[PDB]
DNA sequence: TGGCCTGCAACGCGGGCATCCCGATGCCGCCGGAAGCGAGAAGAATCATAAGCCGTAG
């Protein structure tokens, strides 16, 4: 939902992950930073999904 | 297509009968072995008590 509200489509340029992590911690998931980053890494691994 | 079962006819040998000689055997007495499973001991299958990682959380 945060990535959709931010407006980062597939046909756009890349963006830094720290901004997205900070936004998620600030608005919706204020439960640390390690879990969100680990979830992002897990979603980014091709051999994991 | 080749071989087998059976009817007809001819031949032979053994079933039955008795008994004399005979071989097992039931019984009796004396001696042997194995069973008797109960118990002691060893081996093995199974049960009971720690970790390692799977991913977000502190």
């Amino acid at each position: 939902y945060a990535m959709n509200v931010l407006g980062n489509d597939w046909n756009k340029a890349y963006k830094k992950s720290a901004r997205v992590v900070g936004d998620v911690i600030g608005k919706y998931h204020p439960h640390g930073d390690s879990a969100v980053y680990d979830t992002i890494v897990r979603m980014a691994q091709p051999f994991s999904l």
